[PDB]
Formats: structure tokens, C-alpha cells, sequence
């Protein structure tokens, strides 16, 4: 009945602002915009939308608008929203409903108010989190014969879209595309290499070059932080359970060791390992003075924060989301973001740049399910490779690069087409 | 009938010093004759192997008859036996019939002395190009039901095997090696990281640092090539006609362009492609003096050696594997092996230890089929996971790699074995 | 006459936080403290300091008062002053005259209450941009014969006092500390290294992995700046005007061209030379829309940001130092810092460990001038090379670098005192 | 009275062929030629010259000649002589006095066919080494007052030189060459980064990525091989004695240890310390099995080679300048260039690159010198930074570099010429 519910729709020329300077490092959605505006690919689709109302997510929205679609918003998270982005899509004319600092019983409504339509309910759930997804399944289930498709960018909802499957609850065809090439790398690798330092510095201010940087795991997450580590001059050390990715850090030159040998060397430490008990009270008793202790990896129980509140001698807030404890030894531990992400405590999350090619990613499966009807039977699948390559071909002319095509001959020689796609599904890049 | 056959046994003294010196490159086959000696877990096995005879391979040989197979041998190349590594495998008592410079008769008649042992016929292929394989199957098809498994490690014996199932001539289980992480890591990335440059030096002794160098395609090998290229203070632009691949090495701050347009600034060229007309004579024309141009990719199709041979005004061989043209431009070009690949024309392929990755995995492959006949229906089979990680942690010792244990707390949050497989089947590393 | 004179002094427990943290980073001037609190080499000495009142040169301060010094500050910057530093030194009892927002006559003001102390006159100079040099020379010169030693580490400083000693004006000795290695390699190099990027993200979010960035100079900054883009995936072209800086950036793979054809391919642009007229309406005119224009060198005048106030059709503020125009061609600049120092405008300038290195070769200096008198004329002096090594030398513990010591025979047999010097006059390291 | 002596005649025509491709990798020498071949600012001088006799030094001296001086070579090392080199110089109708493998008395005969020309005696002393300076002053010291000028290219005849000086001995005034920039760097940096691994590939085809590389020494030799080393993927260590040194190792985010604690780590040693007893008998009974140890610092005094000789169980020759030793604790060392100079032991020198700058800052030399009759009086002067500038921008050409121009008020504001130098005499670079 609301059109909307944001903060303050005051904020919606600051939003506006802050899109057009995003706009420009989103070449993937603006691709999008100038290839589809005339053909409105998905004019008839009625798009229930679940995600962190960003200004990246603002350009997502309004890309969508702009391929034929009716669009409904709300978050994914009850801190996330800027709210300045959200004004701006309310004034837009877009149901968006969503502000920072919700309650759970405020963030539910906003979801439930984006099923329903001017001319009816839903046909498609773009989804980050799966909780689009779960409660159509649970509490409207009588919406699901008229919902075509479900996009699914994160690993907890693709997890979740799995077991429902298996134990017979799914009821509408999902494409995942939080394993695309694009997708993972961007979100996973180049993100955290751009934005690990970004917020260690910010939080401390600290000299990187010429100390020594312990990285738990070397996962697409560990690899690009003890690259960008690397690259300040810092001597990276990492841990890993996994002989494959042990042994990929050691053919690029880094020490690989246990955590218990390697808590007495560290000067940072940065877990990214998605594991419990990486970091523990008997490592922090071994850390040089002022170790600065942080994760990248999951959301908050890698590190034993709890341990530091128990047995310290002292806790001092030096900044928001920087704390620095005293050891009954007499040390000093500085924590940040209290155990939680380091990038979105004491930074500003991915670059744009990155929410790119995610958000392309979906608007190709938005397409591809919508589109194509009948094509997939319920369950989950791998977004095609053909649209994966579209994503990164979207990006190529914002960063300078000219492509090769294919002569016929050269494609009859290889044995695929000249317009792809050009690798096997099990091709690793 | 005829025990062994070698150009010179005299060089048994030589193949052996080579031998024990590359045994300490080879720390995966000796981890497999440390962990199974005791036990012998190929006793009763009667392995034909065509491959390279060399003194690697010659490693690869003894570990299978370490762990209780009776084994024969051929190499599956007419020049690629190193005599010295054949007469040591000779002395030894193991019946291998290889020389460099085999006629193709020659090459056949080796390869059919290796079907029948002492005691019977063969009962597992170890096969490297498919020729072991094509030739049991069209002339011996009789031997084919003792026969329990092959192991084929390159992608040109893979797609045979895919072709032969595909038309019902295959009839014996196979394990496909090419495509394990270990495997093509470092016969693709790794090896050519390592050798690229080896080649070009010992052809040129050119400075390296401070050139253009242009390395047609960014797969896995073009990845390494690029790499190593740019250690040395090289300026490296990359071409590709796959837009992941492309965004891939832009996001490494290469610069991506057109062998159109990079024909005229490369000093160093380099092609990976795997695929036809890569550098043509519209290129050569466009080229600076004294161009180095080479192929670390396909065999001989991507360089169009035949313009050059056509249209020159000179050639001159300035040593073995390296050309130096004129053309009627009055500019000179530096070919390299031909046309054919530089790591092998003008330096010495893979280093032991890449091998010793490649082999590890034949030898779990050989282990997996001849222990486990049961398990494998007729077709082609990826190597399991959990033997792919087992070949990388054999590797781990070597490399003074202290890897980390899961707790079973730690196990059983991540849903997983504390002994693996880690990873899903989808994941790229 | 008054004790001193901060802005608010209950901002002494947030700068004493905030010191005890830097001590940690400072392990160059925390070294001089433990050498040398029982010798107490600096009794005597009423020094009177003129640099930015920072958390780092507090550091300094109390580092002087633990070798027996009495000493008086001021900032040599009227908004660089730290507060809570400054309130933090009031409270200890040090006679400190510095805040943020100081008028031009309050600069003068508290530059001339650090002149005399409780016992009498000022006996040493610390100075930074020859400010407190000058000041005594032309408005208290009856007070040059009771100063022993003048220590100075800005280039302006030192070509100021190269011609005050031409002109006969200067009359107390001076070393030159600007020059040393440890100062000029961290202050230049390292510091720009650590810090360039850190600018740049708090300013714009970007990503920086994909972009060309264009570096005007390739001296110590620009050899910093270059250096760190690359380590994010930036493809880094420089500019220069020596044969010898561009031959080095050649040499490490850098594209070197001029800023007429750079100007077009840029998507950052950042000038270190020290040169009026880098970056030119003739080169905006030709920017990419929304390319990022930044200043890390000479102060004010590299950029001509008087011609985007002159000839854009908009101005706006993003936030505190970031402004985007908009030219008539309808592309859009972004601006950091007011084209100064895009380090000091959108980031915290150098960390600790920088200034430890600079403030250590200060700690040198006095202790040189001020225990032997006799040894140097009047005149501006480079700081002997032992001095230089010892600040280096006291900087490796924190970095846990072990040392190797010449034995004896080995320093006789290459002609130098197993102590040092290590290295002649000439050595560039 | 013989116009030449050299090894064979008939091997002119495989020189010119060489010299024909060294010509295009030392554009600095061409570019001497281009500019005044017309000119002919040599013209008069008569210059002896006594250089290692290789293709490189024959582009050098038919640049001198090209420049119009009279000319006549020996060399300055008795197995250095490329006899077809040599050759093709002598067919030029240039008096050489050189081949491979020469007598100590053959050695100083060939040196004195140099000094007498057809006019008259030598007015000139090119040398590297000091072998002609000291044979001059100390045998025909009647010779002295004709000559005009010295150039020195080496740290030998530089030390020589000095001490010459000191004592009275040195009667020509002399540019000491090897302190350029252009000259050091490549020598000493660039030279030994490119060929260090290619000698240890050439003897050994080992994988350096995920080895431990222990360096001894981070000066311009250390430095170099670090970086190649770091390169390829291995983990490399330092050992120093200098802190500075040290220190700019550790910012790099190398180990920086004792070779008493890393002989127990490293699986490659390199010493590059100019200084005896770096690796000794008590660091090889800890080595690890089959490492690889060698030399490319000081000529054969930094490993203890004759503690391997006298103390080994087994000493097995691999292939030319490789040896195997088995020590009586079981293990054994590969020992490289029997502990001399493994990039010539086991590769093929400098790039010709290296050398054009070498040679180019002594054409610079000559002509200086000859130039200016009376501008340099008797001692060891730096060649002049205009002139190592000057090197440096004839190189900028083939290195695909376009260099920036001062502008008249951009000059005026810096307070330099616009035609240079551009630094002054202590920048470092
Ligand atoms: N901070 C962010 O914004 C952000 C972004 C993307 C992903 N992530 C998260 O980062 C985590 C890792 O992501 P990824 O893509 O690198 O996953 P991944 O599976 O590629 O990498 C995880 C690695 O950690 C290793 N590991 C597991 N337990 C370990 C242990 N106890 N000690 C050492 N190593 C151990 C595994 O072998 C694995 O290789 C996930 O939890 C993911 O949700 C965070
Ligand atoms: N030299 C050796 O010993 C050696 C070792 C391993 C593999 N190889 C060979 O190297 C080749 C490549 O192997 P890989 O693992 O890198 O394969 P890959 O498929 O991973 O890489 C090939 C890349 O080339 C690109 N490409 C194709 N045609 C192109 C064109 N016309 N222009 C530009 N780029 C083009 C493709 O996009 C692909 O990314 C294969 O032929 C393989 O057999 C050689
Ligand atoms: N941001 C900071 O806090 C900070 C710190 C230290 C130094 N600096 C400043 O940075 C500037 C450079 O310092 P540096 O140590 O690198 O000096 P440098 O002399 O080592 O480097 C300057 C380089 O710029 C080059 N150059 C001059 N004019 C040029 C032009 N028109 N085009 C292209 N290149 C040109 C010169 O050839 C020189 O190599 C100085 O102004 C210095 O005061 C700033
Ligand atoms: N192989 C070649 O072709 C080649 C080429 C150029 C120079 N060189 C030689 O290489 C050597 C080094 O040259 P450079 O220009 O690097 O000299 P440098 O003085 O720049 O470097 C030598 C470094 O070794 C360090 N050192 C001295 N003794 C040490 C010890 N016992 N342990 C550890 N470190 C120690 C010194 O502190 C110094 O920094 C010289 O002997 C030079 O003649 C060889
Ligand atoms: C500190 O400032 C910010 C800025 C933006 C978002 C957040 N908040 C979260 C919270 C949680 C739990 N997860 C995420 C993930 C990881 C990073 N992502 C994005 O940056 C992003 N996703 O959609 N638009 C984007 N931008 C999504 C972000 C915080
Ligand atoms: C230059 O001297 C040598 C040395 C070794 C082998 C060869 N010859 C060939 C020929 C062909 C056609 N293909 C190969 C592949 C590519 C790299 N490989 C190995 O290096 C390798 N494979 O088994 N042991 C090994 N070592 C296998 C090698 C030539
Ligand atoms: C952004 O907040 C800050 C933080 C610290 C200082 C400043 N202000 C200036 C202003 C001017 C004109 N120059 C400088 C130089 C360059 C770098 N320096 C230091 O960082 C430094 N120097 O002493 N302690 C230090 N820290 C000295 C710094 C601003
Ligand atoms: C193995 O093949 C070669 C090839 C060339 C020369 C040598 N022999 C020596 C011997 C000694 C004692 N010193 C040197 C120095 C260091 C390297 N240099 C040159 O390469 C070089 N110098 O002049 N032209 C050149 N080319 C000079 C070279 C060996």
C-alpha cells in the first residue's frame, strides 16, 4: 500500500550524484543499457529484488527498469542500505523499501512488501542471501507456479537452493551465479587485493613494507591478499589445509607453515580461510607487541574475539572498529573490526568496479531464465559459459583492451564457433 | 625375442649419474616408493608405457617397478629418447626398446616389443599421444580383454579416448591424467614459466629486460610465459580472442591488443595459442629488425614458417634451431626451432620436478586401475580428487611446506574429511 | 612567559594513547632512548625546534628529553599540528606553542616563544624549511654566537642555507640531512610507496587493478609511485625528461612516453617531478571522462588547477579535497587535494616508521653538533656515513633482520673497519 | 712488424656475421657513428687499446675508427679472445694482437704491438684492467708525455689508478668510466639479473620456482640476482653486512639472515659480496642434499672450494664447470664454475645490451679527453654526468622510449639547462 519506505527522500540528489559518478565504473551495466533499452528483453517480468540497497545495486536496479522490467527492492542486510542511494530510486518511481538500521521484525515487511505488483504478484526473484527465496517457498507458496526463474549470487543461498532441492522443497528453476569466472574472481580475488590494505591503513596507518604478514588460507580470498601484501614489500607467510593450494604459494615463492609457528613470527595477520579456530588464545599469547590481527574471509568466527575479551588486562577503543587489548604477558593485540570483515568495518567494501560484474552476471540471468521458458527444469544451474564471456566482454572497452576474433578458418580449426564459447566447462582459467 | 634395444649400453654409467641427481628433483615418485615398497601394490602388473624415454620417465619406470610391476617400454616420439637414460634402463634389466632417430618403421617395431613379457601379454597401458593405445586396438585387439586399464596423460590421447567411446572402439577403462590440477599446472603453466625464456636465451643470449614482448593467447601457458617475460623487466602485451582470459590479463595490468596492431612494436615474440595463423607474413612485413620470433604452443601451426621460407631473401642458420631471414624490406627475422616449440628446440624442456608432478599422477592412475578393477566401467575417468591432492602433498616435503591439519571440530563445520577431497569438483584454484 | 599555548589541552590522554602506539613503529628514535638515557648525551642542550607538531615528532621530542635536553617546539606548518599531539607534550611539561588553524602572525608568535627557555637562550637549532634559521639570522642575531649547531632535513631548507653560506650570512654550523640515505630513501621513496594509493582509495573507492596510470617523473617518488600501481594491476606509463630515470623505468618494463600522447590513454594521472606546467588544459581537453588528476610532488605547481577554475562549466565538491569538474567537451575531472599533495589533502601523510628513519637522522645531528663543537666550521655539512648506517642499524631489530659482522680478517682484506664505513662518499646504493 | 696477430684469418667471415648481429643490441655504439662519423672528432688520436677481444669489443673499435682515430687492440685476459671476433677485425685492416689461449709471455708481447703506429707512438690508453697504464709507466715511461688521456673501465684499474696517484707513479690524466651510472647498472645490476639463472639453467635445468635461493650480498650484484630469483617463484634470503643494504632488503620483503643460520635452509647459494670466507667448510657439512652452489661476485676467493676438494668422499664431474661432490655425512654439493664466475663458467657473459652502455661511456671518455687538451689536468676524474646522460639517451632509441623536453621557463624555474645535467654529482638514482 506504501509506494515506498526509505529514511529520508530528501537524500535523493546526493544519490543521484554518487550514481553518476558510479555509473562510469559499472561499464557492464551501462553495456547492458545501450544493447537492450530498445529491445526490453524483459518487458513482462515482474522482478522482486533482495540485495544491499547501494549505490551499486541503484545502478542494477535502474538497468533493469531499462530492460522492460517492473522492479520491487528491498535489502538483503539491516545495515547495508545507503540511504541516499535508496531515496534516489524511491524518487525514481521504483518501489524500494529499505533504510540503515532496521529492526527484524522491519526488515521481514520490506521483503513482503515487494511480492505484489500494480497488475499482480512476482514472476522473478533476484536474490543475494536466499532469503527472497525462503519466503516465498515458506510463507507464499502459492506465488510459486507463476515465478519463472530465481537468480542466486552468494554461496550461503546457493547452499541453501542445493538442500531445498534435495529434500524436494524448490519449486521454480534457480540460476547460480556466484561460480561464474567473473562473478567469483571479482568478489573473491580482486576485491579483497584492492581493499584488504585499503582498510588496515585507514584503520591504522600503518607501514607495510618489511613486516611480516601471516595469510590463514590461499583460497581466490588468501591469494589476493598476500598479493597486494606482497606487492607493498611485505614478507607473506600462509597457512593452508589444502596440499593443492599449499603448493600453488609455494611455487610463487611464500613460506608455508602452521599458525602455531607463524603466531610467534607475525607482525598482521589476516584470516581468510571461511574455517573456525584459526586464530586462538594460545597464538595470541606467543604474538609480538601490537600484532595487528584481522579477517577477510568469514563473517565473524575465525578469529577467538571472545578469548581477547576474557583474559586481556585492557581494552581501549583507539577508533571505530580498531581495539587494542593488553595480554596479562604484558603485550599489546590490535584487533580490528572486532573479528568481523576488515573490509567493510574500516573500509568501503568492493569497488565499484568489482559490483560490476556481479551485477552483470545477474541481469543475464534475469534474461535467461525470463526469455527462455521453458529451457530449465526446476533445480539449480550454472549460469552458461556464452553469458560468463558476455560479462567480461562487457567490461573490456572501460579497461583498454581489443579483442581478438576469430577467422572461420581458425574457428573450423579449433572446433568451435568464432562467437563461443571458447572453453570447456570444466576449464579452470 | 630380442632382450632390450639401445643405440650405445655403454652410457648406462652416464644414464645413472643422470638419474640419481634427478631422483632429488623427483620427490613425488620417491614418496610413492618410500609409502608403497612394503607392500608392492603393482605386483602381478604387466605395464606396456610409450613415452618420451628419458631420463625423467626413466624415474617414472623404476618407481613402477619398485612397487612389484613387471614393466616394458618404448618412447612415443622418434626423437625424444635420451640414449644415456635408455642404456641405464637397460643395464637394469628392464626390456625398453628406444633410440634418438628411429625411423617411423623403426618406431612401430618398438613399440610392438613391448606387448609380450616372460611370463604372458601385457595387462595395463601407461600411454602418452594415444599410439600404445591406437595400436593394441586396430592391430592386437585380441590382447584387449587382459587388459584392466590405461592411464593417458596429454590432451591429443584425452580427445582419442573421447572420440573412441564416443564410436564404441574403446574397451578398456581409462584414467585421464591431463586434466588433474597438478598435471596441468605444471606441464602447462610452470614448466613454461621455467623454460620459456632458457630457450630464447640460449638461442639469442638477447637482453631480455627493457623489450616489447608480445605473447599471443593467456591460457595456462601464456599465463606463465607472460609471467616470466615480465620478471625479467620485459614489457609484455598479451592478444586473445576469449573476453575471461583477456580481462584476466588486463586486470594484471598487461596491455591487450591485436597482433594487427602489436606486430609492429614487439621486439620478443611468443604464441600459446594452440591455434592456427597466429604470425603471418602481413605481420613479419610490419616487424622491427631483428625480431625474435617463437612458438611455445601447438607443435608447428601457429607461425607461418612457410611465407618466411617463400618470400625471404635470405635464410641463414646461425646455429641448430635458430634461423635468422631477410626479407625484401631489407629487415631480419630471428626464428627460433622452426616454427616448433622453443623449449624443446633450444633448451631442454620441463625441469625434473614438473615431471615429477606429471608422472606422480600416472603412477596413482596405475595404482587406482590394476587395485581397483571393480570400480571403472568402460570410458573415460577424471582422476579422483583426493589422489589429485595426494600427488601435490608428496610434492610438500621437497618444497619445506609445514601443512596444516583440520581438528575434527574443524571438519565437521566445514562438512568435509579431515583427509579430503577439500575442494568441490567445480573448483578452479 | 606563558607554559605554553594548545587548543585544548584535555586532548593530552587521546595523544599519549596515540604516542604509545607510534613508540612501537619508532624503533629508530625508541633505540637512541635505551643507547643512551644513562649518558645522557644532550645535557645541557636547550634546543629549540621548528616541525610539524605530529604524533611522530612528539615522539622525537620526548626521545631529545630522554637524552637530557631541554627543549622548546613550535610547528613549521600553520595547519599541520596535531592537537592532541601538542596537548600531550603541554601536559608533560614541555614548553610547546602549536595548533591547527594558526594565523600567520600566531605562526611567527609561537616560533619566537621557543626561543627562551627558563635558565636562558636556545644553544641548538632542529629545523624544517629554514623558518627558525631565518627568524634568528634576521630578527635575533645577538643570539647566534651562543648556538652550536643547526640540524636541518628539507630541501629548501638546505638550498637556503647553501645560500646563506654563498652570501656570508649563515653563522653557525650545519648538517645537511635531507641527503642521507635512510632519510631521503623513506622520506622520497618508501613513504610515497606506502601512502600514494592510500590517497587515492580514501579520495574515489576506485579500483585501481585494470587502469593506466600515468606517472610524470621517475625519480625517488615517481620510482615509489610507480611501483605500488603496478602492485595493484595498474599498467603504469611514465614520463621524464633525464636519459637516465627513463632508461631505469624502461629497464623494469615500463612504457615511457610524453604526457601530449599519454594525456589520451590515462584513466589516473599522478606528477612527482618537482616541475611547473606537467599537466595542461591541452592535456584535460584530451582526458578520459572521469580521469583522476593528483599531485604528489612539488607542493602547488605542477597541475594548473587555475585553468579548471578558469574554463569548466561545473565545479562540485564531492567531499573534503575531491572535486569533480565538468569541461565544455562535457567530460568530467576528478581533482584530488587542490592539485598539492594528494598524501597529506586525502590521507595521513607518512607512517610512523618513515618519519623514524627522517627524525632519527635528527637525533644524529644534535648529538653530533652538540658533544663535538671543534669538529665542524661554519658551513652546511652532509651527515657522515657511519651515521647514516648506525640509523639504518638501529631500525633492523623491529624488522627481525640479523646483521652478519665482518671478521677480522675479512675487513682487512677489504680495506675497511669491520665497524664501518661500509661503503665511500660515491656509492648510490 | 707483424700487422696483426691472431689465431685464424679464415674465421672473418662467421665474425662479421656476429658482428652484424651484435650491431642491432648496441644501438649506443651506432648511435656514436651516426652522429660523427662526418665529424671525426678522433681524428689525430692514436689509441691503443686492451680489452677483452670478444664481438662486443669489435663494434667498439670500429666505432673508434668511424670516429677517425688510428687504432690497435690487445686483449686484457688470455681465454677471453673470440679468435673469429678477432678475426674480422683483423681482416678490417686493424692491428689486433689476440687469441684464445695465450701465454703469460705471449699475453705481454701482444700488448706491446699496440704501442708503436705507423706515425708514431700511441697518444691514447683505452684499458680495462690497468695492464696497459701499468706497463706504460713502469717499461716505457718515455712514451707518457705523448699521451693525452687514460679511460678505465674497471674497479681494479680504478684502485690502481688512485694509488698510482697517491704515490707520484701517475703522469696522464685519466676518466674513470666505471662509476657512470650507465656503466655500473648494467654491469653490475642489469648484466648479472638476465644471466645468473641462465647459467644455473645451462648447468643444471633445475626448477627454481619453490626453492629457497640464498644470497649473499644486496649490493648492485645482489640485488640483480635477487629479483631474477624472486621472479621465477623462488623464496630468496639475504646475508649483509652493511645495515643500509639490509635495510633496503627488508623493504623489499626479503629474509634477511646470517649464512650460519640459512646454510641449513638454502637450496641455491649465490654469493655476490666482492669478500673471502662467505661460504666455508661448517656451511656445507649443513647444506641441504644436491644444493647448488655458486659464484658471480669476486672472481674465485668467496666460496672455500678447496675445503670441498680436500674433505669429500666423491668428486664426479657432471659436464663442463659442474661438479657433484658427496660429503662424509652422506650428502652432496653441486658446485658451479668451480666456484668462479658462474654467468661466464656456465652461460655467455653480459647481454651485448650490457656491453654497448660499457663501451659507449668509453667512446665518451676518448673523445672527452681528446677533445680538451688541456681541460683535465693529471688524477683520476668521474666522467661527467652529461656525457653518462648522454650514454644513457643514445640507448632511449631502441628501448621504445620517447623522452620529454624541458621547455625554456620550465628549465628557468628549475634553475637547469634544458640540454641537462639534470641532477647533480651526489644523486644516487
Ligand atoms: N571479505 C569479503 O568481502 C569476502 C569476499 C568474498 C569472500 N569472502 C569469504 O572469504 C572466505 C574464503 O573465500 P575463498 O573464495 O577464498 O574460499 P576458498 O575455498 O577458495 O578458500 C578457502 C581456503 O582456506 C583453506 N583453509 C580452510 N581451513 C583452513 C585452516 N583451518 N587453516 C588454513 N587454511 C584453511 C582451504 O583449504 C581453502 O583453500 C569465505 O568464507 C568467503 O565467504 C569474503
Ligand atoms: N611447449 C610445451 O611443452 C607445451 C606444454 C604444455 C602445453 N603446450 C601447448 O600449448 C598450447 C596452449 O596450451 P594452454 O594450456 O595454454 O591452452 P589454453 O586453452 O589454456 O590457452 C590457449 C589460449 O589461446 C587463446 N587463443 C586461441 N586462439 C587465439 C588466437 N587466434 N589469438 C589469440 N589467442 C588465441 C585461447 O583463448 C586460450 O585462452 C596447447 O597447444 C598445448 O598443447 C605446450
Ligand atoms: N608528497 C610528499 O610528501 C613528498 C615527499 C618527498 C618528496 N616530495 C617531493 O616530490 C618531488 C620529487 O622528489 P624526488 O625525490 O622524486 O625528486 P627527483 O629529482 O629524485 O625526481 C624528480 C624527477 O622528475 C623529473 N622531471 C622533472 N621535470 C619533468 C618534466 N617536466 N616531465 C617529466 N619528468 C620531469 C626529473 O627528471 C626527476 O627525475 C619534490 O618536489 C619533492 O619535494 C614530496
Ligand atoms: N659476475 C660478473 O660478471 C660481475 C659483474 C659485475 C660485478 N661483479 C663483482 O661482484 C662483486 C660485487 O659487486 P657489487 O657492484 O654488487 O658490489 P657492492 O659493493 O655494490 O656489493 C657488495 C655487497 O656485499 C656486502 N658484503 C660484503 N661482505 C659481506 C659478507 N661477508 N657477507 C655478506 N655481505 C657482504 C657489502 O655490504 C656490499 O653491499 C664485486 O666483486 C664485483 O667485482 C661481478
Ligand atoms: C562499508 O561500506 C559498505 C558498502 C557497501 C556494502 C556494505 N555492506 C555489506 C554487508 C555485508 C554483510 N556484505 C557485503 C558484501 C561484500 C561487499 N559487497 C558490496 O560492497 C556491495 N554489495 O552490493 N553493493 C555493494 N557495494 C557485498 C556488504 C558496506
Ligand atoms: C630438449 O631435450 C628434450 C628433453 C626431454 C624431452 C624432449 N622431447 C620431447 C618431445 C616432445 C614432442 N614432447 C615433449 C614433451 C614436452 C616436455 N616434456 C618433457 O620434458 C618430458 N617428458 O618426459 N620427460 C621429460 N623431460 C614432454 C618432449 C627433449
Ligand atoms: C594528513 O595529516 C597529516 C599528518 C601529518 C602531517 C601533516 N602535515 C604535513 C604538512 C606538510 C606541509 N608537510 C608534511 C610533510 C610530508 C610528510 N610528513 C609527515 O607525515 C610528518 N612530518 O612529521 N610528522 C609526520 N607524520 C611531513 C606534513 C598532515
Ligand atoms: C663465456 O663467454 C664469454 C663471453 C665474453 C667474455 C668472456 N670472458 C670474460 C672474462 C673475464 C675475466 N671478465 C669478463 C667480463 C664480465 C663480462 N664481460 C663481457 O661479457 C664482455 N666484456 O667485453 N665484451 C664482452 N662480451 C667482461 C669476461 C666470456
Amino acid at each position: 500500500k506504501l509506494p515506498y519506505k526509505v529514511a529520508d527522500i530528501g537524500l535523493a540528489a546526493w544519490g543521484r550524484k554518487a550514481l553518476d559518478i558510479a555509473e562510469n565504473e559499472m561499464p557492464g551495466l551501462m553495456r547492458m543499457r545501450e544493447r537492450y533499452s530498445a529491445s526490453k528483453p524483459l518487458k513482462g517480468a515482474r522482478i522482486a529484488g533482495c540485495l544491499h540497497m547501494t549505490v551499486e545495486t541503484a545502478v542494477l536496479i535502474e538497468t533493469l527498469v531499462t530492460l522492460g522490467a517492473e522492479v520491487q527492492w528491498s535489502s538483503c542486510n539491516i545495515f547495508s542500505t545507503q540511504d541516499h542511494a535508496a531515496a534516489a530510486i524511491a524518487k525514481a518511481g521504483i518501489p524500494v523499501y529499505a533504510w540503515k538500521g532496521e529492526t527484524d521484525e522491519e526488515y521481514l515487511w520490506c521483503i513482503e512488501q515487494t511480492l505484489y505488483f500494480k497488475d499482480g504478484p512476482l514472476n522473478m526473484i533476484l536474490d543475494d542471501g536466499g532469503d527472497l527465496t525462503n519466503l516465498i517457498h515458506t510463507k507464499y507458496p502459492q506465488l510459486l507456479p507463476g515465478i519463472r526463474g530465481i537468480s542466486e549470487e552468494t554461496t550461503t543461498g546457493v547452499h541453501n537452493l542445493y538442500k531445498m532441492m534435495a529434500n524436494g522443497i524448490l519449486k521454480v528453476p534457480a540460476i547460480n551465479v556466484n561460480d561464474s569466472v567473473t562473478k567469483s574472481k571479482f568478489d573473491n580475488l580482486y576485491g579483497c587485493r584492492e581493499s584488504l590494505i585499503d582498510g588496515i591503513k585507514r584503520a591504522t596507518d600503518v607501514m607495510i613494507a618489511g613486516k611480516v604478514a601471516v595469510v590463514a588460507g590461499y583460497g581466490d580470498v588468501g591469494k589476493g591478499c598476500a598479493q597486494a601484501l606482497r606487492g607493498f614489500g611485505a614478507r607473506v607467510i600462509i597457512t593452508e589445509i589444502d596440499p593443492i593450494n599449499a603448493l600453488q604459494a609455494a611455487m610463487e615463492g611464500y613460506e608455508v607453515t602452521t599458525m602455531d609457528e607463524a603466531c610467534q613470527e607475525g607482525n598482521i595477520f589476516v584470516t581468510t580461510t571461511g574455517c573456525i579456530d584459526i586464530i586462538l588464545g594460545r597464538h595470541f599469547e606467543q604474538m609480538k607487541d601490537d600484532a595487528i590481527v584481522c579477517n577477510i574471509g568469514h563473517f565473524d568466527v575465525e578469529i577467538d574475539v571472545k578469548w581477547l575479551n576474557e583474559n586481556a588486562v585492557e581494552k581501549v577503543n583507539i577508533k571505530p572498529q580498531v581495539d587494542r587489548y593488553r595480554l596479562k604477558n604484558g603485550r599489546r593485540i590490535i584487533l580490528l573490526a572486532e573479528g568481523r570483515l576488515v573490509n567493510l568495518g574500516c573500509a568501503m567494501g568492493h569497488p565499484s568496479f568489482v559490483m560490476s560484474n556481479s551485477f552483470t552476471n545477474q541481469v543475464m540471468a534475469q534474461i535467461e531464465l525470463w526469455t527462455h521458458p521453458d529451457k530449465y527444469p526446476v533445480g539449480v544451474h550454472f549460469l552458461p559459459k556464452k553469458l560468463d564471456e558476455a560479462v567480461a566482454e562487457a567490461h573490456l572497452g572501460k579497461l583498454n583492451v581489443k579483442l581478438t576474433k576469430l577467422t572461420e578458418k581458425q574457428a573450423q580449426y579449433l572446433g568451435m564457433s568464432c562467437d563461443g564459447p571458447f572453453k570447456p566447462d570444466h576449464y579452470r582459467y
